[PDB]
């Protein structure tokens, strides 16, 4: 009997994820940032640091950058802080797929609390 992850709960609980910056980035996207609407994360660059990191998910908000909070930033506040973040980023993270998949046509999540897009 083969133990799938998939049918494995992600966790929703805050996590803390230290990121080593890149020659080339970070390696993540971000969309969000309208109206407190919250920023998160749309894409992980294979091979990036976010990827290097394997903590980080597609749907995760991001709630705070070297603890500088971002729940309500704009998108372009993130990008700034993320681009003056240092070569050692601390991101305090949080799995929200719901909210996410809000952003994302023809998206949506699955039993398991997986993105999926049709």
């Amino acid at each position: 009997s083969p133990e799938f992850l998939g049918e494995e709960d992600i966790p929703r609980e805050p996590r803390r994820i230290v990121i080593h910056r890149g020659s080339t980035g970070l390696g993540f996207n971000i969309v969000g940032g309208e109206d407190g609407e919250g920023i998160f994360i749309s894409f992980i660059l294979a091979g990036g640091p976010a990827d290097l990191s394997g903590e980080l998910r597609k749907g995760d908000q991001i709630l705070s950058v070297n603890g500088v909070d971002l729940r309500n930033a704009s998108a372009e506040q993130a990008a700034i802080a993320l681009k003056n973040a240092g070569q050692t980023v601390t991101i305090i993270a949080q799995y929200k797929p719901e909210e996410y998949s809000r952003f994302e046509a023809n998206s949506r999540v699955d039993s398991s609390g997986r993105i999926v897009t049709d």
